[PDB]
């Protein structure tokens, strides 16, 4: 199948299913790259950095040191940089945290209410709702929302180069641009939030550099394009928010929404030494593609693998991915869906499809073009 054709763009699941029936292991020569659906195939990969890989300088390809980031590389270098990360993120108090991804939350919410015709919540939420909050963690003054975007989408377009090699040249000027941002922001950022004290604990100065990008843009896109899918399923399902609004009751309903709606689609490794994978074995050089979101559908699993069940045991899902590269703000992300569910229970506002969910043509990183609502009070 084609990632990019609009039928598979509009519900690519069952395309994810019959590939991972066929086979969990697919070789696709068109692409040249092992596709992994199934659910211990990705597991096993995503936590075996000995023979899988995201530093494709341990198959002896160049890649300059001015390139190189935490999210592609592996240890020894990774754990520096990576730790670095975890260090800054774990100083920042998540009282203030919550109480900041909360008041972005309401405020935007607030906004949508008293409008009287259809509204678009990519636009008017998740998106300005994303920047707001990656922004206040990194404790560095909002850019231009509209321009932002741009930029940024060229960059999660770049993704699919591999589809539409035309698609690669656009995120080359994005990633320029957010690195001028990041250059602007650790010469100028004040000693809170995340930026300030990463710059303290530095580690070569581009890793930094590119860590910090892939930070803001990971956190942007990834939250951004979480809350349009979740959004989408919650005006079709209103009643997942009719549940019991507790604590723990919550947790488990964000632990399915990030399970079913997890915006990563494809997640890529390289093969440094031969390994069995699945019914395969795959080759030093080889690339891996594991589907992770397909294996967060795959049934010996998740029974009833596309159904929200809040009684399914917690910790299985690898929407976060698993292992050293795991994402570094899963628990800012679980916090911050948290806090839209309970600004929209606070908030009582009714909100109706108004035509039907678009989603735009990204195949590695799920994302809605558009998600037109009605809002009633
Ligand atoms: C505040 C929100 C977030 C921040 C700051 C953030 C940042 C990051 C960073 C810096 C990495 C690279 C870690 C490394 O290579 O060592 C990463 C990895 C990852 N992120 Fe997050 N992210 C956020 C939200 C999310 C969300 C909501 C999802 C999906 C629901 C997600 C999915 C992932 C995945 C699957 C990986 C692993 C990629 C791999 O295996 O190399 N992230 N994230
Ligand atoms: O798969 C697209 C992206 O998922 C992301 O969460 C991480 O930022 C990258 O490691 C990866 O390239
Ligand atoms: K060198």
């Amino acid at each position: 199948y084609d990632p990019l054709a609009p039928s598979v763009i509009a519900d690519p699941y069952p395309f994810y299913r019959k590939l991972r029936e066929t086979n969990t292991v697919h070789w696709h020569e068109f692409l040249d790259s092992w596709v992994v659906t199934g659910y211990a195939e990705c597991r096993q990969v995503l936590g075996d950095t000995t023979n899988f890989g995201s530093d494709f300088r341990r198959i002896d390809v160049e890649i300059p040191d001015t390139q190189l980031s935490v999210q592609s590389l592996d240890p020894p270098e990774h754990g520096a940089i990576r730790h670095l990360l975890v260090s800054a993120l774990h100083e920042q108090p998540l009282s203030t945290v919550r109480q900041q991804f909360a008041a972005i939350a309401a405020q935007h919410l607030a906004e949508l209410s008293g409008q009287p015709g259809t509204v678009d919540l990519v636009s008017r939420f998740a998106r300005p709702v994303a920047l707001r909050t990656i922004t206040a963690f990194l404790g560095v003054p909002p850019p231009d929302g509209a321009g932002f975007e741009q930029w940024s989408n060229a960059i999660v377009r770049s993704m699919d180069a591999g589809i539409e090699p035309a698609r690669a040249e656009p995120g080359n000027q994005a990633r320029a641009e957010l690195s001028r941002l990041v250059t602007h922001w650790l010469a100028e950022a004040d000693e809170r939030g995340f930026v300030g004290a990463a710059r303290r604990a530095a580690v070569p100065a581009a890793v930094l550099a590119n860590s910090l990008r892939a930070v803001l843009h990971a956190g942007y896109e990834s939250v951004s394009r979480l809350l349009g899918g979740v959004l989408a399923r919650l005006v079709r399902h209103p009643e997942l928010l009719a549940g019991p609004a507790t604590r723990d009751a919550d947790e488990a309903l964000v632990d399915e929404l990030i399970r079913l709606d997890g915006p990563v689609q494809a997640d890529a490794r390289v093969c440094v030494r031969d390994q069995p994978v699945g019914a395969q074995l795959v080759r030093r050089g080889d690339v891996l593609v594991l589907f992770i979101a397909a294996a967060n559908r795959d049934p010996a699993v998740f029974p009833d693998p596309d159904a929200v069940r809040l009684t399914r045991r917690r910790g299985l899902h690898l929407a976060f991915g698993r292992g050293a590269h795991a994402c570094l703000g899963a628990g800012l992300a679980t916090l911050q869906l948290r806090e839209v569910l309970g600004a929209l229970r606070a908030g009582g506002l009714r909100l109706a499809p108004a035509g039907p969910a678009a989603y735009e043509p990204t195949a590695t990183l799920r994302g809605l073009a558009e998600l037109p609502v009605s809002v009633r009070a």
